[PDB]
RNA sequence: AAACUGAACCAACGGGUCCGGAGUCUUGUUUCGAGACAUCUGCCAGAUGGGGAGUUU
């Protein structure tokens, strides 16, 4: 009587709640952060 | 897929404490629209301008 039992969340644009997720590319960097980035792209 | 008020968190589990579950990558923007334009910025130039100033009559 093993009652371990897998249960997937199954994230889905309307289902569960996700897991956290990293923000790191959209985040809001600190002003110098993004600063001496975009200094690079020009 | 006309609609007519339910619930969802703090991982179950699988693989060899890690990796999955939950794809990886970055010549780099937070994303979208416009874009070398103008309602952008500064100076120079004209027109208008009793809205306002000075004075005369």
């Amino acid at each position: 009587a093993s009652h371990f039992a897998a249960r997937p969340k199954n994230f889905g644009i309307g289902q569960d709640v996700p897991y956290a997720r990293d923000l790191s590319r959209f985040m809001r960097w600190p002003t110098f952060v993004t600063m001496q980035r975009k200094k690079r792209v020009l």
